């Protein structure tokens, strides 16, 4: 049973790349890291940096989390992301998605002891 700590890892942190790919990283990831399941995620943005310096987000900037919480960090600094949003011709078995790849400031809420990112809130 995942941990949210570790849920978070495996739906927004491919570390093992610079950035994305080619443009079907996206189907390959959305694929890869179980988010087409039971069904196809509606968008999912992966970060592109250790984890060691995404768990620190949970120390830089406290912001309002989009649904009007309050655990949520926004990067000091820019990292890179792949927004995978899913398309129109896309059909669960077959969720289609684009890569979108950018080098945007992360949002994550962050929770636990040790204080880790759970939920990736958003981007700017």
């Amino acid at each position: 049973k995942e941990t949210a700590a570790a849920k978070f890892e495996r739906q927004h942190m491919d570390s093992s790349t610079s950035a994305a790919s080619s443009s079907n990283y996206c189907n390959q990831m959305m694929k890869s890291r179980n988010l087409t399941k039971d069904r196809c995620k509606p968008v999912n943005t992966f970060v592109h940096e250790s984890l060691a310096d995404v768990q620190a987000v949970c120390s830089q900037k406290n912001v309002a989390c989009k649904n009007g919480q309050t655990n949520c960090y926004q990067s000091y600094s820019t990292m890179s992301i792949t927004d995978c949003r899913e398309t129109g011709s896309s059909k669960y078995p077959n969720c289609a998605y684009k890569t979108t790849q950018a080098n945007k400031h992360i949002i994550v809420a962050c929770e636990g002891n040790p204080y880790v990112p759970v939920h990736f809130d958003a981007s700017v």
